[PDB]
């Protein structure tokens, strides 16, 4: 039970000068959505300082309006397609009173969905406010009783990935620390190497009906369990992605008749596979689309399918334009149902995250209200992988008791 203290908008701290050059939108971007990626930390009580809400609220907001001198782009307004006004506008941001301690409020989120309060806007269609798509920015601070904290953020799709995201609280975050070295943003890059086109249409988001999303979560010991069976040289990533993968194919194939094949997408950074690479810096949607297949037909075991997605890691003597072109021909022939996919938020540094009070006990988003469209997140330990799996009802319910078992609700610990 929350109740709304406030809602201001943050200003850079200097005005942007009409001279500056707002941020360009790519070819890239173009082809995303408008809606938000919406991202949560839960911080502790602190174990050093005694802060009232008051004066934590004061060291954010100053020092985002600090950092967003830098980040001036986060404080206009996205005029879809082609632009973002470099207007200051500002960034909603929003004040929150919650009647429960921080452990009591999250040891036990039986429906992820109920983690919307803590966001600052809608972050996705189909709740009781519509996604505002122009506002590139937004965030939220909720108070506990027990002195902890929510920090909710929304950036738009439009204009970010989740390494922009990065960058932008990796900044944010050290300004609020003082220090004087931060890492600047680079918003120039990605309207130079992927150029965009005129009258290009954002594709829209028709949610699903009756998908619920889980965590399921992935611990050291059950890493190397998968890698035991495994048994070359297998990452974390490949390990869970594979097994996943396996147990969705016999849910889909027996549901679902079998019909052509079956599809696996990751979405990865495509910084550090351009030739030369680009910077992590670099900010907008700078990302790739990385397949995997198998036939109707196919029925073997989990560590079968890890040579199909280690050879879809191969960067290519194939130019971008192509690999895009690639992705949507396959894309669209696919019947719904014969596609998993996975984005990562994985070695991002979020559990780093240190805004001067200490570090996050869990970081979290909402539920991306599309089937089979994954998200893989690192676990506080640096050791195993979360994986944020939204389905249909009746779908997830047909996964094996191995796979079901990892749920976890307790975010507290």
């Amino acid at each position: 039970q929350m109740e709304k203290v406030s809602e201001e908008l943050i200003l850079p701290s200097s005005p942007t000068p009409q001279s500056l050059k707002c941020y360009k939108i790519s070819h890239l971007d173009q082809l995303l959505l408008t809606c938000h990626i919406p991202f949560i930390l839960f911080y502790p009580n602190p174990l050093d300082s005694n802060l009232d809400p008051a004066q934590t609220s004061q060291h954010l907001k100053q020092s985002l309006s600090k950092v967003l001198t830098h980040f001036y782009p986060l404080a206009g307004r996205i005029n879809v397609n082609s632009s973002v006004d470099c207007n200051d506008s500002g960034v909603p941001f929003v004040e929150a009173r919650v009647q429960a301690q921080l452990s009591q409020a999250i040891q036990n989120v039986v429906e992820l969905e109920k983690l919307d309060q803590y966001l600052p806007s809608a972050a996705y269609p189909g709740g009781k406010i519509e996604v505002n798509e122009d506002v590139p920015l937004a965030v939220k601070i909720s108070f506990f009783e027990c002195g902890g904290t929510a920090i909710g953020v929304n950036l738009s799709h439009k204009i970010a990935d989740v390494l922009s995201l990065a960058t932008f609280l990796n900044a944010w975050t050290a300004t609020c620390r003082g220090e004087t070295e931060i890492v600047l943003p680079n918003f120039d890059l990605a309207a130079r190497h992927f150029p965009p086109v005129d009258n290009t249409p954002s594709p829209e988001l028709v949610p699903d009906e009756n998908v619920v999303m889980k965590r399921f979560v992935f611990d050291k010991e059950k890493i190397g369990a998968l890698r035991a069976q495994a048994s070359k040289n297998f990452s974390r990533v490949q390990l869970v992605v594979a097994y996943i993968w396996k147990h969705v194919i016999d849910v889909t194939r027996a549901k679902y008749g079998a019909k052509n094949k079956f599809v696996v997408v990751q979405a990865v950074n495509l910084r550090s596979r351009m030739n030369p690479p680009l910077p992590h810096y670099a900010m907008g949607n700078i990302a790739t689309l990385l397949f995997a297949a198998v036939d109707a037909e196919w029925d073997k075991d989990f560590p079968d399918l890890i040579g199909p997605l280690r050879t879809s890691l191969e960067k290519t003597e194939d130019d971008h334009n192509h690999e895009l072109l690639k992705g949507m021909t396959c894309l669209y022939e696919l019947e719904p149902q014969e596609l998993l996919s996975f984005t990562s938020w994985c070695r991002l540094g979020f559990y780093d995250l240190d805004f001067g009070w200490g570090k996050p006990l869990s970081a979290c988003t909402t539920t991306f209200p599309k089937r089979n469209a994954a998200l893989l997140m690192d676990t506080r330990s640096g050791d195993g992988v979360e994986a944020w799996l939204p389905m249909a009802e009746d779908e997830m319910a047909m996964l094996p008791v191995e796979l079901l078992s990892l749920v976890d609700s307790d975010f507290s610990k």
